[PDB]
């Protein structure tokens, strides 16, 4: 993922998201956002996040 | 979910039950029950439960 206008990854209302080595770049908001939902990322390359990377 | 004869939600023996604004009412037993299992209910509206609502 790259150049996201908003959160690079958003998981809302209990929706799990699987990820292993996903590269995140230039997101408008939090690169990874958990909203009562799980997110898995064994590795990552979160970069260029205007707000806090992991939320 | 209304007027259940037993626990209005049940995740047993594993498994997951997704829920966001789920409404329960009048359940005969536990409003939400879990046996080694995940249950997600962000904004549940448990009501009229005879036994303990969340278990």
């Amino acid at each position: 993922i790259e150049r996201a206008g908003r959160n690079g990854i958003e998981a809302t209302r209990g929706g799990q998201i699987f990820a292993d080595r996903i590269t995140i770049t230039g997101s408008g908001d939090f690169g990874i956002l958990a909203y009562a939902s799980k997110v898995f990322a064994e590795a990552s390359n979160i970069s260029g996040t205007k707000n806090e990377p992991v939320y």
